[PDB]
Order: C-alpha cells, then structure tokens, then sequence
C-alpha cells in the first residue's frame, strides 16, 4: 500500500572507489581520478567484502570499509607453522584442530590453532608480518539513473 511508481525498470547505478594503505600516505589503485562504473541493480562484479558494504551505502555519502589481504586478492596468506616444545604446555593437553592459548611475555595472550602434536613437540599455527597486511577500501555510491539504447 503505497503510491509511489513502478520500480520494476532496470537502471544504471554508478559508483566510485579507491583502494588506500591504513595510516600511509601512498595509493595501490584508484578509478575515482580516471572515470566512475556503472552496472545494472543486483550484478555485484566487485570484491566480496564489498558487496556486503555497497547494499549499506546511500546515494551521495562517502564509506570506508577496511578488508584483510586473504579477504581481496590472497596474493601471501597469514598461516605458517611453529615448532614449540612441550616444556610450555607439560599441565595442559592439546589436540589436532583444537583454539590454544599462549602467554607472552609483554603481560598478553595469544590464541592460535595447533597443526600437529607429539610427546617431544608440538606445531601450532601462527601470523608472521611478511605476510600481507590490511586496505581501506574507500567508495561512493554516486547514484543510479534511467538510460536507453539510442544516444
């Protein structure tokens, strides 16, 4: 019930991004400087963490959506194994697959995922920094409008 026209009718909605490094002043891509992308209501060809924050985005206001490296292109994923010995957990049993804690000595503790165990040493997954870091992909919803196959 409501008297409004009819919104059946595909339209050319147009957007803009730019892919940034958190903090840095340098830039990895932009198409906002070259020309913006029309495409047709429901054909979401961008990146997955993006089509989640582009259906949240209103017409004419700015969003920031910061995405992991393993969650845009997963060029140098995050997961390497560490071999520790079982001195550090002689109270504490493990598993294959099971969330362990570790404590560092900075008065913190970690939460990784054990790969393999044995009565001599155990090899658990970690995060090293060689690995990619996180992006701030920046974008705009410019709008959506009707066009004809004519001009």
């Amino acid at each position: 019930m409501q008297n409004h026209d009819l919104e059946s009718i595909k339209q050319a909605a147009l957007i803009e991004y730019e892919v940034r490094e958190q903090g840095s002043s340098i830039v990895l891509d932009s198409n906002i400087s070259k020309e913006p992308l029309e495409f047709i209501i429901g054909t979401n060809q961008i990146i997955a963490g993006l089509e989640k924050a582009v259906l949240k985005a209103q017409i004419g206001e700015w969003e920031e959506v910061v995405i992991a490296p393993e969650e845009a292109y997963g060029v140098y994923e995050s997961s390497y194994l560490q071999e520790v010995p079982r001195d550090q957990f002689e109270g504490i049993e493990l598993e294959k697959g099971m969330s362990v804690f570790g404590q560092t000595e900075d008065n913190q503790t970690i939460q990784a995922i054990i790969k393999d165990f044995s009565a001599t040493h155990v090899m658990v997954d970690y995060n090293h920094p060689l690995a990619g870091k996180t992006l701030a992909f920046r974008f705009k919803v410019l709008g959506f409008r009707e066009v004809s196959e004519e001009e």
